[PDB]
């Protein structure tokens, strides 16, 4: 684990869209609760680009590559102290199996982003936000 200067741990995650119209995004199954979706994402390693650390991190949780686009910002989590860059990704490859799934049993699905803002909502609403903009 990786922290900025005020002890907030650092993170960072894609919006993983089908496509350029950005209109449906893939969120993937809570560990903790597997009946809960959120935004792929996770730590950043020691001297880690953050957009680095967004591409690995979706490729591991989601199973996913494509082209990495821009910055939507920086957003924190102020209960579990936590710093994420998240990014937006244009996924061109969908791979059958990824580490989570073998690992853990992870799960993805597409949402139109109306229906992600939704189950996000209730446990993830910093994730909710990523969306407003
Ligand atoms: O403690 P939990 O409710 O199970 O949540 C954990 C925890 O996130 P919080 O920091 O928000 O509590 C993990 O981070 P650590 O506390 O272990 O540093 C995080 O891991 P990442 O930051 O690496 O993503 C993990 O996420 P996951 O296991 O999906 O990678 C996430 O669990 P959730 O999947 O339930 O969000
Ligand atoms: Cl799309
Ligand atoms: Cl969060
Ligand atoms: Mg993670
Ligand atoms: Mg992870
Ligand atoms: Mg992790």
């Amino acid at each position: 684990r990786t922290y900025d200067g005020d002890g907030y741990k650092k993170r960072a995650a894609c919006l993983c869209f089908r496509s350029e119209s950005e209109e449906e995004v893939l969120l993937v199954s809570s560990s903790r609760h597997p009946d809960r979706w959120i935004v792929p994402g996770g730590g950043m390693e020691p001297e880690e680009e953050p957009s680095v650390a967004a591409v690995r991190e979706v490729c591991e949780e989601a199973g996913v590559k494509g082209t990495l686009g821009r910055l939507v910002g920086i957003f924190e989590n102020q209960e579990r102290k936590h710093r994420t860059y998240v990014y937006v990704l244009i996924v061109t490859e969908v791979l059958e199996d990824w580490e989570d799934s073998v690992n853990i049993g992870r799960k993805r699905e597409w949402f139109k982003i109306e229906d992600a803002i939704k189950v996000l909502q209730y446990h993830k609403p910093v994730q909710a936000s990523y969306f407003e903009t």
